[PDB]
DNA sequence: AATAAATGGAATGGGG
DNA sequence: TCCCCATTCCATTTAT
């Protein structure tokens, strides 16, 4: 099964929900959410995964947040904004 | 207040 | 057994 940071970067990379999810300086790694169109990219997230429940944002970035320590994707103190390493940028 | 986002502990569920 | 890699639930805090 796929991960979900790779899900992401691979949605980054494909351009496929350009109005959800955005390189902000990509040479850096790091990215943002849309406000008001996060919650379809979520949804694409848990069906991908064939989870019981509805995904929704605020459960995939309670996801996202346990890769912090790992380091694989950092939030940045930005609205909506995270990073990625440069382990997971250049794999 | 209404709306949104953040923080994050803890219990529960996946697939080895 | 017990770690992987989340998912789900819930209470609390911050937004300027």
């Amino acid at each position: 099964k796929i991960r979900l940071y790779q899900f992401l970067l691979d949605l980054l990379r494909s351009g496929d929900m350009k109005d959800s999810i955005w390189w902000v300086d990509k040479d850096k790694g790091t990215f943002q959410f849309s406000s008001k169109h996060k919650e379809a990219l979520a949804h694409r997230w848990g069906i991908q995964k064939g989870n019981r429940k509805k995904m929704t944002y605020q459960k995939m970035a309670r996801a996202l947040r346990n890769y912090g320590k790992t380091g694989e994707v950092k939030k940045v103190k930005k609205k909506l904004t995270y990073q990625f390493s440069g382990e997971v940028l250049g794999r």
